[PDB]
């Protein structure tokens, strides 16, 4: 398979031949090689979401179909790569943006080919190359995704392994990535444990981590559109995506208006305490979340619990508690809480306990621009929507660029081209300044 | 003594407690204290000078006089800290920098105070406090640095504590630093082996370390001005700074005229085979770079071996191959070796093997834009300077802000206020594009 290799020594080694190539493409060249990347993605989106699907269980293949074309038609390209300039009598300064080398990219189970692709053409523009660990239970649409990426440099007249992987990924072959002399960068796409281990690698690493998304609904909302809004945000793929809402947080003058209308318009299903408990029963287990359960729709979820319900049920919800555990833990489930507040300040507090200072999203629904100034000052997050589905955040619906990889722990953001590169300053002095 | 504590505990949890009243100051705020902190540092400048010739025995009091103003005049205070705005029918999308919180910093005996008040001016502009584990050789004058910090704030109105340091920095207070939660960002300012320790932390490490700055002069250029430019360059604060050039690699044709001029013009000595090896005895010892030597002056050095010179001499030269011990290592002495080179292709091969793949500085004398071009990409580093003294590159003498802590190893360059931000997208939906 191309781009795959059957150790990660091989696979770096051919990553670092490729990189001497990419370092020296003009920007064009990248661009040309970046175009046929977008181009073979939209053409094999329905198969890199089916092919998710089928291999990990996970999300819904429509859903992935938008997430493939949003990665790429708003990901950035070498657009990205820019310079700055200041001049005067002692001269000309510029800052450029260089590239760091081969690039390791620890990636997930349930973004697997949008994280990479999203990810290659980032490190592409800026004259990197990337290897990939990818997560083992999605190792086959993982590496199909990276077969595309070659594929499309070849029609693009190459160079062959800008991305590159292994055909298993271990443990033992992740470690290999971590001590590599030839690998300055890591960029972990996960949870809080592979975040922890790149930060420890000896590297610099770049840690998009975990979340617990709260929405905020405020009474100067529209509180309609905040259902629509909320249940579309949290049951896109199925609840997977880091940004999802996961928990609402709602004010008790139009909290039962809010949810009347996710039952009545929405597709939502209340459940009673009693299925509440035989819910919470299923999905967190002696051994954390349920991996059966992870990703799946509503109606199935019901229905494994004995709770037949109609097809046009796609949500889950009920009020309860902050502690609740359906509530206080990221599930990446259609299971959504709704927490009763008193106040305003109340419903900032609750909003920021449940987001855990994982400083990742948050979300509101208000109108009043001093209410979400407060909000947002005290929340603190990578990523803040406001009147919105969470996924306005990576510009289905927003303005701005898309990413799979939102550097929560490490402070980078929503990582493009530029983050993954380092600058340069040149100091031409006492010349080039032409005023 | 003001900010400082007697143990790393304290002092992070004093840092915790003025940040969370640091983030919320007006930019207006934190900069009445910057401007207080930049007034004490010029009206104290002397002192911190000659507080850390006495105390390291390295360096130079006039230059580190100038270093301070420099810290002064240039870093950047709170209009670095910048917003981006994308706006359209969906909206108004933001992108600002927020702060981190608590910072922790390890800084050098080379530039002592100068790495501490450009750090906490850079950090407090971000809404940050940061706490420090000076070098032990120079932790009076590190100290005092923290002692003046604190007093510029509590001369603004506070808060205190802005800046914390402890009393007797250890390998078992850096470590306290390096586990501690309350701690997510570590900038390491020195050699290789901090930089390598903080990137094993568990935290995001911005890695500032060694350099071997080459500085290539070749048939078009300036001879004469690159000359007295080198010399300049080279003999600032004794050649303690990271950036200063440490050797020569100088085209055939030039190389005699270039070191003429330096012996009749610029105050060197030109020493024979015999006192080479008689210098490379004293200054590489068994046990590596003799620590009494770093950062003195050229006729103490010359003294030191029994070579009598007068006082017009700054700076001790010698023609040598690259693998000579004074030109490969890193000496931080003014000890300056000129490497002949055949061709062009041949000087940028000799440059590149001495910098040693440290992507952190290099130099050229050159006038020809093609010949600046082909070194600049082969050379690949943080910092490059065209017909300057290397100190154009943290503007003295060239376009550009200061800083004390080049991020060589890990990429962000040279860092200011915005490299200790974290980035937060702000999506309000559908409405504020006035267009
Ligand atoms: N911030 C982001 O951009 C982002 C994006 C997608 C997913 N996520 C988060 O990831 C989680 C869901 O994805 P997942 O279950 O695939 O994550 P995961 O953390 O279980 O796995 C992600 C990757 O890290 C590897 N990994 C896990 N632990 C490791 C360790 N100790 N050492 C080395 N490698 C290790 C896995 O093999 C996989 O390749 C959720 O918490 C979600 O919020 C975050
Ligand atoms: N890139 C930059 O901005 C920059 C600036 C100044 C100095 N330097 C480099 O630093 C060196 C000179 O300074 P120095 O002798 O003070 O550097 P050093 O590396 O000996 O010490 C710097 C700091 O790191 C600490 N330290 C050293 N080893 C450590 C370890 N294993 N764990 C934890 N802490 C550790 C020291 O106590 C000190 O506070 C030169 O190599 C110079 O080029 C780099």
């Amino acid at each position: 398979e191309l781009g795959v290799f059957d150790d990660m020594n091989q696979a770096i080694e051919a990553a670092k031949e490729a990189q001497l190539v990419v370092k020296k493409m003009s920007m064009d060249q990248r661009e040309k090689i970046i175009s046929a990347i977008r181009k073979k993605t939209i053409e094999h989106a329905e198969t890199l979401a089916r092919m998710a699907v089928e291999e990990t269980g996970m999300g819904n293949v429509g859903h992935k179909i938008l997430k493939h074309q949003l990665v790429a038609e708003k990901t950035p390209g070498t657009e990205d790569i820019t310079t700055t300039a200041w001049s005067g009598d002692r001269g000309l300064t510029l800052v450029e943006m260089g590239p760091f080398g081969v690039i390791g990219a620890i990636t997930p189970c349930t973004n697997p080919s949008e994280t990479i692709i999203c990810n290659t053409i980032g490190m592409l523009a800026g004259g990197n190359t990337v290897v990939f660990n990818p997560h083992p239970a999605a190792i086959k649409t993982s590496n199909f995704a990276v077969q595309l990426i070659n594929e499309a440099s070849l029609s693009a007249g190459g160079p062959v392994n800008i991305a590159c992987s292994v055909r298993k990924p271990t443990l033992d072959s992740s470690k290999i990535m971590m001590s590599h002399q030839d690998i300055p960068l890591i960029a972990a796409t996960g949870g809080p444990g592979v975040v922890t281990a790149v930060l420890q690698s000896g590297k610099r690493g770049i840690g998009a981590g975990a979340g617990n998304p709260p929405v905020l609904v405020d009474e100067t909302a529209d509180i309609r559109k905040a259902a629509e809004d909320i249940i579309n945000g949290c049951t896109f793929d199925n609840n997977l995506p880091c940004i999802a809402e996961k928990e609402v947080v709602a004010i008790d003058a139009i909290a039962n208006e809010l949810m009347n209308y996710m039952v009545k318009e929405q597709g939502c299903y209340a459940i009673t305490k009693e299925q509440q408990e035989k819910l919470t029963n299923l999905v967190i287990t002696p051994k954390g979340l349920n991996r059966n359960c992870v990703g799946k729709d509503a109606r199935t979820l019901l229905g494994m619990i004995g709770i037949d319900v109609p097809s046009n049920i796609r949500c889950i919800i009920f009020e309860g508690e902050k502690e609740h555990p359906l509530i206080s833990e990221e599930l990446m489930m259609p299971i959504l809480g709704i927490v009763r507040a008193k106040s305003f300040d109340d419903a900032v507090e609750k909003a920021v306990w449940l987001e855990h200072g994982n400083r990742h999203s948050a979300h509101i629904h208000s109108k009043n621009v001093d209410r979400i100034t407060t909000y947002a000052k005290a929340i603190d997050t990578a990523i803040l929507v406001k009147n919105a589905p969470s996924y306005a955040a990576i510009g289905f619906g927003g303005e701005g660029f898309c990413t799979f990889t939102i550097a929560s722990r490490t402070g980078e953001g929503l990582t493009s081209a530029s983050t993954f590169t380092k600058r340069r300053r040149c100091v031409m002095s006492d010349s080039l300044c032409i005023r």
